[PDB]
């Protein structure tokens, strides 16, 4: 692996986990957004954090109760080390299932040596194998859940979204995991030499997220949906804390503004 990648402190702060709504709960750090959804016959993970982050998610999985080698499905946003830089860690501990959009499988089996902003110089995280390969809208269902990816690409290739229903003691919640369309500073919307599609890729997930309908909303990066504005530790259960079409749409809006320039250059 790659020596001395970039860790922001706050991608590695411990947070409190919480129940967001039903059987959904936040297990991430105070910047890593990692969702657990439980079921009697097992749990789903989205997204680890960075390496050495498969101890927090143990961690906090003993805080609310839940064994960690009760994982059986592995799911990530995007194959950027931020978010799967312990999946494999993840797998080799837990025999969970790893599924991946088919447009990621190949930047996860190679640790992200492909990956067309930061690749070339090799592995920026462990490497993993794909157990099945998504396409958009497909389903992914265990022990009465059903989880519905949506292909969002652009930030990588097979960055997705995931959508389901969680269900508490007083109503049904359809909940979006967002991959927000963020465009890094070296990608060059007219095409990459390495992902040429790139910006009919974003121009497509900025309109197909627009498009989406959903009761709650959350993201892999605190800051993108205001997390730490929304919830304090300690908070009452209150899944209404993250109804906010209007903070959803002010930062699509903010990204095809950015896409609208950065054409332009
Ligand atoms: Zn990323
Ligand atoms: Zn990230």
């Amino acid at each position: 692996l790659i020596k001395d990648l970039y860790v922001d402190k706050e991608w590695s702060a411990d947070y409190q986990p919480f129940r967001i709504a039903g059987n959904l709960y936040y297990i991430g750090t105070y910047d890593l957004g990692m969702f657990l959804i439980t079921t009697p016959k097992g749990h789903i993970l989205i997204n680890t954090g960075v390496a050495g982050s498969d101890t927090l998610i143990k961690a906090h999985m003993k805080t609310l109760g839940f064994k960690f080698k009760d994982i059986r499905i592995l799911l990530t946003t995007h194959a950027h080390y931020d978010h799967v830089g312990a999946m494999a860690a993840v797998k080799q501990q837990t025999h969970a299932k790893m599924m991946v959009n088919e447009k990621d499988a190949a930047l996860l089996a190679d640790g992200g040596n492909s990956d067309y902003v930061m690749g070339g110089k090799g592995s920026m995280f462990l490497p993993v194998k794909a157990d099945r390969l998504l396409h958009d809208g497909d389903s992914i269902q265990l022990g009465g859940m059903k989880i519905v990816m949506r292909q969002h690409p652009g930030h990588t290739p097979g960055a997705n979204s995931f959508l389901f229903d969680v269900k508490d003691a007083v109503r049904t919640y359809k909940v979006l995991i967002a991959n927000i369309p963020s465009i890094l500073n070296d990608t060059k919307l007219s095409g990459m030499p390495l992902y040429p599609e790139v910006g009919k890729d974003y121009a497509y997930t900025l309109k197909a997220m627009k498009a989406l309908k959903f009761d709650l909303w959350l993201a892999p990066h605190a800051g993108q949906y205001e997390l730490h504005k929304k919830h304090q530790p300690g908070d009452a259960y209150n899944p209404a804390a993250f109804s906010d079409r209007a903070g959803y749409d002010d930062v699509l809006d903010e990204w095809q503004q950015i896409y609208d320039k950065r054409v332009k250059e």
